[PDB]
C-alpha cells in the first residue's frame, strides 16, 4: 500500500467547488474513456407561463471510471456520503477524486484549465450600458450582447494602435503607482459622424467585458457624475467639442477610482486637453478606405473572391462622403446577393 | 506510543481559525516538500454582467505531507470529518496538525508569521475619504488606492 | 385557417429567423425582424399572431395606435416577447421610424405589424 501511495497523485474536488460541474461536464465529451456509470442532470426552468424548457444531459456519476488524456490512463472515482447533505444545492456531500502517476501531475491544471475553457465557452456576458439620470447613474436599455471586433471594421493599422494601447495601459498598474500620478487614461477617437467610433467602443468594452458608462453633451453634477462610477466601466463622452469648458477640465482631471479608469472621447470635428494625463491617445477613423470596401465586402459574403475586385473598381468613381454606415446600409438591404450590389450599390 | 509523543510537539489549526487558508496558501508555495495529495480551490466570481472571472489553484490537501522548514522535517496531516458540518462554509470540518521535535517548537510561529505575511501582501487596504455633508461625515470619492510614500 | 400558402411562408421565415444568431452577430447588425400582416379588418391577422406566439410560447406585448414614451415602451420588453403594432397607419412618423429601429434585447426581437389599408419603412431591417 505504502509503494502504490508513493508512485501516484490524487486530485480531489470536492462537491461545493464551482470546479465541480466543470469537470463531470468535461468529461462527458471527452472521447476516449470507459464510464459504465451515468447520472441524468435536468435543467428545468419554468418560465412565468406555464411552459417549460427542459434539457437533460449525462455525466459519469458515482463509481469509478477510467481515462486516457495524454497516455495517462488517469482513474477517477466519484464519491457520495451517506450522511452529510450539503445546503448550498440540497445533495449529499459529493466528491470527486483524480489519480494518475507522479510523472504527470502536470497533467491536471492543464485538464482544469480545458474544463474552464468549456465552462466559459457557454457563460456569455452583456455589456450593460449604464447613463446618466440626474446626478446618479442608472442602468439603460437591457443588456446588450457583446459585438465581436471582427464585425466593426476600420483602417488598416488602428485596430491593433488600440487594442495594444489598452492591452498596456492594464498592465502598469505598479508604473503608475510608483511615479506617484493617478492611474487614468484618456482616448480621442475622432472622424465624421457615422464612422463606426462608438461601435468600436462597444466593441472593445465587450473584449474587456466591462460596462459602458455613456454620457453625451449641469457643471456642478458632471463632477458628481464622474467620481461615482460602477465597478468595472468604460467612460465614454460623446461630442466634447460642444462646451462650460473649465469646468470640464477641473471635472476631467479629477475622475478616480480603485482601479482602471479609462475614458474615451469622441467627436464629429477636433477644432490644452491634449496634454497627456488628460487626452494622450488621438486617432483618427474617418470615411471608407479600398481596404475598408474589401473587408467589409468579405466580411458580408464569405469567399467568392472573383467578385470582391469587381466592387473595388466601381467604387472608386462618384464617392465624395462615403462612409462605413452607408455600406452597412447598402449592403443589409441586399443580403445574400452581392450581384444586386453591384449595380445597386454603385449608383448612389 | 508514549515515548513518541515524549518526544514531539503538535499544532492543530482547525478549519474555523483564519489561519487555515493562510497555511495552505503558504505550503503551497513552499519550494521544498513532498505532496503526493492535491485539491483544487476555485474563486468564481460573477459580476453584473454574465461575465465571469475565475481561477484556480492547488493546495496540499486531505492526507499527510512532510515539509524541510530549516531542517526539522515538519509532518502535516489534513483531516476531514465524516460527521460534521460547518455553516459558515458549508463543508465538512477540516484539521491541519504539523508535528516536528520539542526542540523546533519555536519554529511554528515563524511559519504562521511567514504565512500572514503572505497572506497580508495580497489583501491591500484604500485609505477612505470622509467628508463634511452638514453635521455629518459622509464618504466621498469611492475609496482611492495608497499613495507608497517613496512616491511623495 | 387562411390561404394556401401563408401558414407556411411564415412558419418557416420565423423557423428561420430563430436559427441565424451567428449570421447576424459576425455581419454586426441588430437581431431583430418586423413583419406587415395586411389586409382587410376581420381576415384572422391577430388571431393568427397569437397562435404563432403560442407555437413559440412567447407573450404578446400588444399595443395599439405619446412619442417620447413610445421609445421606452420598445426598450423596456419583458422576457420571452413577441411586439405586436395594430394599425401602423395611423401616424408621429418620424419619431416612430426613430424608435422602430432602436428597438433591442438580449435575444431575438420578433415585431409583427397589422394594418387595414397598407398606402421608406419597407427596408430591409424595418419590415
Ligand atoms: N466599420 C463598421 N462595421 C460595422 N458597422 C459599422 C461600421 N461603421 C459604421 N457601422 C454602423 O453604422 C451605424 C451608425 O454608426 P455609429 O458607430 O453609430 O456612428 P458614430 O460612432 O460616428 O456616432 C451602426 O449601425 C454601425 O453598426
Ligand atoms: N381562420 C380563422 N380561424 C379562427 N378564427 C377566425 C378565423 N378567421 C377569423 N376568425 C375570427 O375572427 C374574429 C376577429 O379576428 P381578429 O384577429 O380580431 O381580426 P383582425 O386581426 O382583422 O382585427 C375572431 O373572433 C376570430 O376567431
Amino acid at each position: 500500500r505504502v509503494l502504490y501511495r508513493q508512485m501516484i497523485v490524487d486530485l480531489e474536488i470536492q462537491s461545493k467547488d464551482k470546479s465541480y460541474a466543470w469537470f463531470l461536464t468535461w468529461m462527458a465529451k471527452h472521447p476516449q474513456r470507459v464510464s459504465r456509470h451515468l447520472s441524468v442532470r435536468t435543467n428545468y426552468i419554468q418560465h412565468d407561463n406555464g411552459s417549460v424548457s427542459t434539457k437533460f444531459s449525462l455525466v459519469p456519476g458515482p463509481g469509478n471510471h477510467w481515462i486516457r488524456y495524454k497516455g495517462a490512463f488517469i482513474l477517477i472515482k466519484r464519491e457520495r456520503s451517506a450522511k452529510m447533505i450539503d445546503i448550498a444545492n440540497g445533495s449529499p456531500f459529493e466528491t470527486v477524486t483524480l489519480t494518475t502517476l507522479y510523472r504527470d501531475k502536470h497533467l491536471f491544471d492543464d485538464i482544469l484549465n480545458e474544463a474552464k475553457d468549456i465552462a466559459l465557452k457557454t457563460t456569455e456576458g452583456k455589456t450593460v450600458i449604464y447613463t446618466s439620470f440626474g446626478p446618479e447613474w442608472r442602468k439603460f436599455g437591457q443588456p446588450k450582447a457583446k459585438r465581436m471586433l471582427p464585425s466593426v471594421i476600420l483602417d488598416s493599422g488602428i485596430k491593433e494602435g488600440i487594442l495594444d494601447d489598452v492591452y498596456d495601459f492594464m498592465k502598469n498598474g505598479k508604473w503608475y503607482s510608483d511615479r506617484g500620478i493617478p492611474y487614468r487614461r484618456g482616448y480621442l477617437l475622432y472622424g465624421p459622424p457615422g464612422s463606426g467610433k462608438t461601435s468600436f467602443i462597444q466593441a472593445l468594452a465587450g473584449e474587456l467585458d466591462y460596462n459602458i458608462c455613456i454620457l453625451n453633451l449641469t457643471d456642478d453634477r458632471l463632477n458628481h457624475l464622474m467620481n461615482n462610477m460602477p465597478e468595472r466601466s468604460i467612460l465614454l463622452l460623446e461630442d466634447i467639442d460642444a462646451a462650460t469648458f473649465s469646468g470640464l477640465l477641473n471635472a476631467l482631471d479629477g475622475v478616480t477610482s480603485s482601479e482602471e479608469t479609462i475614458t474615451f472621447m469622441t467627436t464629429n470635428h477636433p477644432e490644452a486637453i491634449m496634454r497627456p494625463g488628460r487626452i494622450d491617445y488621438k486617432v483618427f477613423v474617418g470615411n471608407a478606405t479600398p481596404y475598408q470596401v474589401e473587408k467589409m465586402f468579405m466580411k458580408f459574403y464569405p469567399g467568392e473572391t472573383d467578385i470582391c475586385k469587381k466592387f473595388v473598381n466601381s467604387v472608386k468613381e462618384l464617392d465624395i462622403t462615403v462612409s462605413t454606415a452607408q455600406l452597412q446600409g447598402l449592403f443589409v438591404m441586399n443580403k445574400d446577393a452581392p450581384h444586386d450590389a453591384l449595380k445597386m450599390v454603385s449608383s448612389l
